[PDB]
């Protein structure tokens, strides 16, 4: 499991519109690019057609890896995880774990923490997806987890 | 008063080049009679390439997307599977579809399996149907699709 | 299984808010009044929360059966089958049933025909829950098979 | 394609389980699939969610390809049948759906508590085709028309 | 800055009488400190009864409703089972909840079993947090809800 | 208040069913296990859903209260064993999270692909309890500390 193709994906509103500048999402950049090939980044609204044409187009572009970043809260206009949990043949433990890597840096506010990572499979062909939460802080503790555990996600997902 | 569409032809021989795609093509005749063609595509019977081609032919302003083949029960087989998870609202379509199937095929229809279900963003919707892989499955589809595809986009956008 | 006791509740924003006149309400309760007795009727609007709140004030006034009109479709708005739905212990045949019979007066229209119906389980007690769409003549139709299977379906839920 | 194949059945009843009705729909569909494949396992088993699992997969021990249960499709607290096996299959059939337009013209809205399933259960090669009936013997005789006519079409795209 | 809160206790014998409920006056104390307290009942490992009562509280104006007892393993214990299908989105409560308890009773924890979940309508919010029977474990629970209940009203309302 | 139970054992590889790899797990388990309750049942069976199925159930027939099942639980296309059972329990346990937390301290992030679970499905009186392991030697061992001392409090909340 030697190298990898990466994408990333940022969910916000705001964002979207010009009105935030995002951070997040060229942080997973610039950390994943130490480890594969960035080959895919958009910006999108909340909104699950745009969040999946997205996700689509990541994948048609290589990657075997996607993280999107936004979008896992529990408002009204958070549907990340709800778009795309349902599609995972493998469910990951990166929640958890994620969870309690957090535990240290927000304690009981973890409860509203969510976070997910799957398996996409096509006949030959696997994907890893994970989502992140959209705070930058977030995301870096996010990518401490992806950078040390992509490789065997890979080498494993790959029969 | 009209809805743009996209056809997906879901077979391994089909992407192959090794068998050629007659319903698809049926497909787009009959819809481009009530609204316009903005996508086509043949791919395997492959869950990344059939959503590939779903979010492809949605990003290219599909209302109403309709797939054929790979609703079987063979192994292969992972189209229903594959986008019926996506569904907001799912349709009674498959019942209806086999009610229509039960007077050409009778109990055969056992294996006969369609859905058709409604993906909605903020504020924008979208329809797929899935049909079977037969020219003759498509025909009974089309019908239901042709009477009922505006009524549909009605309720949904309210 | 000789009598049973039956609410009725109508899911409509504009009923709630007094802008149309509710036919559907009167008609089951007229309609079922003539097998069993009639103890709880509300109009809420589209809303879970209050849908929830009056089926099981319906449920505490002794109803042993329960019919709602209205929220079935597939609007933004409709969200009754969702609510409801998810409590059965066993679901019954009656959306597939209705939607032969409804083929006679509105064919392929069928298609967007919405209509379910479901057991709510206590440790004893039982609650027949039947969801039909809006429309005055969806619920006629639902009515007569309702009429005709209500003390069929109360026999067997009840062990 | 398939030349013949094995069949279990599987009647579920508390009474019957016991000695106390006698099961006579369990065999009408020995008696009629005989005609068609290898019969190779019959139990009575109460309706009891683990009792029925344990048939089950006694029969497709057996090497059954295709096994059928009578009885526990109801919707009283007994009836585990459907709820037992349904979340096995990797491919839900339409059988419920066909079953209940078949006796609708024997029974009309009484189909409303016709509940009767069909899937398939796979392996990394083999295949094993389920089909629950109610118990009565003419929701039996309706869904035995409809495996007769089907058995062979679904063994066939089952397997690939 | 504030809400309002019901509290509902699940019991067979509780609801007989032929117990003390000791856990729902420690949730109504503790709660009371942080808002506004408008229902409670004791009712028993009855799913018509734990929803019935759920929907009073709400109905009474709680924007928080916590309920103890039944979330075991036992034949009677439904009372997740019977609140979790309606949640629009569930947090990571449980989860939580059971590292702290790790620390208190370890491995024992296997057994362990809380959740909790928003239920919106149009536009209002309602909590529900489902905590086990124990005294010890109500207390746990508490220490998390009193923590975070605020935080978890904000972002729902958004 | 249980005062013994019986146990199975079922190691899933296809490695192992071949003749292949020796199965060094399984062994663990039913020494481990033979020191709390009586060893009625053990079987190596492919990563393949139908075998996994017939396994656990013949465990079952032949009286086994807790069946722990080792391999099968990873994210390649051959792991079926969670997918397989998880479907049939009644009540779901905690025990994955619980294994996760121990392990973390063995293999921090690593946890993020181990999976395990715990689960009991109900009879009409009976109980069964399934704990379903990892087939690495240490992943057993970690899920072995945590059985021994909770199966009498499992099975003890289980049957009431």
């Amino acid at each position: 499991p030697k190298t990898f193709k990466f994408g990333v994906i940022t969910v916000s509103d705001k964002g979207a519109k010009g009105e935030r500048e995002d951070k997040s999402g060229p942080l997973i950049i610039e950390e994943l690019s130490k480890l594969g090939e960035h080959v895919y980044y958009k910006i999108v609204p909340d909104d699950k057609i745009e969040v999946l044409i997205a996700l689509f187009e990541a994948i048609k572009s290589g990657a075997d890896v996607v993280v999107t970043t936004g979008g896992t809260g529990i408002t009204r206009r958070d549907i990340t995880i709800e778009s795309i949990k349902p599609l995972f043949d493998k469910e990951l433990s990166f929640g958890e774990v994620f969870r309690a890597k957090s535990y240290e840096e927000v304690g009981y506010a973890t409860v509203l923490t969510r976070a997910t990572a799957g398996i996409i499979r096509g006949q030959e062909r696997i994907v890893v997806v994970f989502s992140l939460p959209g705070s930058v802080n977030a995301v870096k503790t996010g990518l401490e987890i992806i950078k040390s555990e992509v490789f065997h996600i890979l080498k494993h997902a790959r029969e």
